[PDB]
């Protein structure tokens, strides 16, 4: 009910992506 929302979401989005851009990464086949 907006008080403690705004980006603990935001670092959800960039927490999901996160490993996905991170150890999802693997540029060298697999």
């Amino acid at each position: 009910m907006k008080n403690r929302l705004g980006t603990w979401w935001v670092a959800i989005l960039c927490m999901l992506l996160a490993s996905h851009l991170s150890t999802v990464k693997a540029r060298g086949i697999k």
